[PDB]
């Protein structure tokens, strides 16, 4: 009744918006268009190649790979379909989520009805956005996050070096001023040892309110940290499948984690996992490697529909580029957003930004 | 003194041996060039796209963004040649193995000594080959494995399917004369879920010795099945680099593993994982995902450095496909092999099989 007829590939740089990274993005953006003639819209932007396991020239050999063997199914059913990516090639979540976000575009545009309603439906409460807190001395630091404060923010992530004496003061800097209504992240990015997570916060003086993100790079060092701390922990580069979220549960390894759709797979596996950490009480917080609009309209429909006492923020990604992919309503206002009320992903990518396909299946 | 000036990379068609394998291979040879002339050889051949998180166009993508960073280093520095590969992609083992193999091949030529020698010193014992029964009725493949005893094999590895009732009668057959020299293996190519292994497992009558190789297909179930059950396990699919055989060690998780050169990601990684390995009392096989002559190279200089107690076979790849890329002497002898004399990994490419490069650095 519906089919997927053709699977267009394309490729788009996006300057970053703070100039130049120290320790522009290649963002592969697919539209999916069935035999009935709905198109539908994904994004996949890697942050660099050294965050996880993925690349983006890797992205689109993995949707080359997969793209053949999914012409022909019905886009609609959305767990079919990432079963089906399954078959074809295994893991490369990255290579996935752009063609499992265009089937929910083409879902949600076939029936009429936002992304979110279709995703369990929405919630009444506005999404807080997070601001990114770059690593700097201490009083850059405590001023950025004073900057985002006057905003209207109400969650920040303060990122660290892994150099434990001086983060030490950066956190402390950094969280000087934090108030009642607002949720502070340490992201150590996986950069710190069991070693160096200890005397980090073994340093640390009292009264500092925030959640541990990514302290250390595998698994292993992390329950090793977890056994020594009782700092709330949350993961990201180790949070990656459904698979791994319930090897946190099963080894009581974490109080939550950053949700990434890139990293996760999509929508499809961003609903799995929703699941997996709500009935498990595990806090969520809906993000993105990077992207530009279009990989930010999947951030802001997955996080409509995670109860707000269970949502810790989302990011507004396109925020970490100077380039537009697509027009849409996000409702920002003073540092909160909300989902869009249109079909689908309710974004309208512009063609002339995208240029020409560089793959068809 | 010694530097890379180029990194070139081929590709070939390596038809199946087998015909056609039912749930030719694309394999990728990289060939690099020092700035003195020296040239040195690698390999990377996935098994399809569903064994591993791993694919043909992947190992590519992998190595051309790779590529770029290496050049000027030197290859001698073979652990620093591998933290570079790190710093500029994480994970992408499969894409790193051809790259380092091929560092080894230069390391043994500039310094006129066969790899292994290289590697810690060659053992003085002969290597055993492993056959590969796939799966098939419990008589045929019973047959088979009389083949291969007849041809002077002492390992076996038999193939099942999942489906645990007739998985025992296979494994009974397929054991049915099993002598006291011969090891055997069971790879269930984490195609059990523990419920079907725990079926299995109290299908089996009494006196049949193997080990379990790869009984499911996440950490978590394969943890959960070696609480209930006193079978020998080995890690396959699971043990990938040196970190994950780390973890093996923390979970008390098996007895051993599958040790695939681009599965490990290369020599260097090859080395640190056999020292794990042999430190805490671990068997080990040396295999491939898939593989040329260049490959199984890499398998034999690799084997020829473990002693024989902790060996356990190694896997003659070049038997699952019919063409030659290279020329080279492992002295195969009913079921034994050796590593080659001659400095390097003691190969010769016929350039005319592998065609003009498809990407160079
Ligand atoms: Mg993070
Ligand atoms: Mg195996």
């Amino acid at each position: 009744d519906l089919k997927i007829a053709r699977i267009d590939v394309f490729q788009v740089d996006l300057p970053y918006s703070g100039g130049v990274y120290y320790l522009s993005f290649d963002a592969t953006i697919v539209r999916i268009t069935t035999d009935t003639g709905i198109e539908g819209w994904g994004e996949s932007t890697p942050f660099g190649s050294n965050y996880i396991a993925s690349h983006p020239r890797g992205v689109r050999a993995g949707i080359a790979t997969m793209a053949p063997s999914l012409i022909g199914l019905d886009p609609r059913r959305v767990d079919r379909i990432n079963d089906a990516m399954d078959d074809a090639l295994l893991g490369h979540e990255d290579a996935k989520t752009a063609i499992d976000v265009a089937c929910w575009d083409i879902f949600g545009k076939s029936v009429g009805l936002p992304v979110c309603e279709l995703l369990g439906g929405r919630t009444n409460t506005r999404l807080p956005l997070i601001s990114s807190i770059y690593v700097g001395e201490p009083e850059d630091m405590r001023a950025r996050v004073a900057k985002y404060r006057a905003k209207g923010y109400k969650g920040q992530s303060v990122k660290i070096s892994g150099e434990p004496v001086t983060d030490a003061k950066r956190i402390t800097a950094a969280l000087a001023n934090q108030q009642p209504d607002e949720f502070f992240i340490v992201d150590a990015n996986g950069k710190l040892s069991v070693e160096t997570a200890l005397r980090l916060l073994r340093l640390l003086p009292h009264g500092l309110d925030f959640a541990l993100e990514a302290p250390c790079a595998t698994w292993r060092e992390c329950i090793s940290l977890r056994r020594k701390t009782d700092i709330p922990i949350i993961y990201d580069e180790l949070a990656t499948n459904e698979m791994s979220i319930v090897k946190i549960l099963a080894d009581d390894a974490a109080e939550g984690i950053d949700l990434k759709i890139s990293k996760a797979g999509g929508l499809t596996r961003g609903r799995r996992q929703r699941d997996i950490c709500l009935a498990a009480g595990y806090s969520v917080s809906v993000q993105e490697t990077c992207g530009s609009d279009i990989a930010f309209a999947a951030i802001v429909h997955l996080a409509q529909t995670i109860p707000e006492r269970s949502l810790r923020c989302i990011l507004e990604c396109r925020d970490m580029v100077t380039v537009k992919t697509a027009d849409g309503a996000f409702d920002i206002q003073d540092g909160f957003a909300t989902a869009p009320t249109t079909p689908g992903l309710g974004i309208m990518p512009r063609l002339d930004v995208l240029g020409e396909a560089v793959a068809s299946y």
